[PDB]
């Protein structure tokens, strides 16, 4: 729950998470 998936209308959801500082794109 504190991997967020941000729904941006480019037609991509990314889960952003500070842990990492980074988007990621793979599924946990």
């Amino acid at each position: 729950s504190e991997w967020t998936e941000r729904k941006t209308a480019d037609g991509k959801t990314y889960y952003y998470n500070n842990r990492t500082a980074e988007s990621t794109w793979e599924k946990p």
